[PDB]
């Protein structure tokens, strides 16, 4: 007759990476987290762990930004192709988008990083060899235009304990050393350490 | 007998959203585009068509961040349930991922900021409010200490041209204005703009 409490479950999907709509060939966007968390809720167990498992997955969370032009914006998220009988609400609802003009610019200054904590304390190193010299770095003209320098940074997980020979990713950092929103071209590059035991 | 010329046709997918797995309840991860390209190749122009198209898209590009622990690392990016007669190429191939630990940190100094291109010339601000008082950011401790100030920014698209209230979105920045990797909660606020006419 009245209002009655019924049984319902519910599951946060984890990592559920948001398909955004936008012509990527005019503009370049950044300032957003690129996946989300997705609460179900549903009667139907079955359904509801299909759902949660990413083979079985056949909802899927979208952003258009055609509408919108250059320019800091917020826009609400969309759960598409959601079976019958679930319910889905997106956290976060929406995400803020940084809209800019895409632009290009080539770069020489490919400065090699190694944190001395990677570096073993028998070991000296005589010599860093970057195989690129020139990348290509696309952003908006705001961040393109703040970049110092492209360092080619070591990866936390590798030490060096001699001569070493691997591929090591690009950042383009401002001049107070902030890795900024850009895609570089190549992306990594061959890094070549010399040294001389102590 | 020999190397023969085949005809073969090809379409760039755009808009490719990543399925990064990792545990993002004790990790924060960034510096990575949410989006890649994907180079497709077949004889078949119905199947080519069908994955290029969203709505009946099956293949999915991934990365898997569960064997590495914090620090910056490159992760090779894998094309899962793409169809037979295609050849599919992600563009980046590979992803540069900084995994941090995931640390909470609350903040009061909530700044409204307004370009003065957004204000008319006619309109004259007297104050402006700001709902949220209290905001929570989460983020890796090496970007969540530099955080200085979280800001209340206008949206580009909107303009003060009397008395306006509406949702602004909160973005954390440094002592020199730059807007970091962070997820604020709220994601947004209610910003009310008082006016006198000149």
């Amino acid at each position: 007759g009245r209002q009655v409490k019924t049984e319902t479950y519910t599951n946060t999907v984890t990592n559920v990476p948001i398909d955004i709509r936008y012509n990527s060939d005019k503009y370049f966007i950044s300032g957003f987290a690129s996946e989300v968390s997705v609460v179900l809720t549903g009667a139907n167990r079955l359904s509801l762990a299909s759902e949660m498992q990413e083979s079985t997955r056949k909802f899927k969370v979208t952003a258009d930004l055609t509408d919108a032009g250059v320019g800091t914006i917020e826009v609400p998220l969309s759960i598409e192709d959601l079976p019958n009988g679930l319910t889905a609400v997106a956290t976060p609802q929406k995400i803020t988008v940084k809209i800019g003009k895409k632009a290009q610019k080539d770069k020489v200054k490919i400065v090699p990083e190694i944190d001395p904590s990677q570096i073993d304390s028998r070991v000296q190193i005589e010599n860093v060899m970057v195989s690129d010299k020139e990348v290509s770095i696309t952003s908006d003209q705001e961040t393109l235009d703040r970049i110092d320098k492209i360092i080619a940074v070591l990866p936390t997980s590798e030490r060096i304990t001699g001569n070493y020979s691997g591929s090591v990713p690009l950042q383009a950092i401002d001049r107070n050393g902030v890795v900024l929103p850009a895609v570089i071209t190549p992306f990594d590059t061959i890094m070549k350490v010399t040294t001389k035991p102590v």
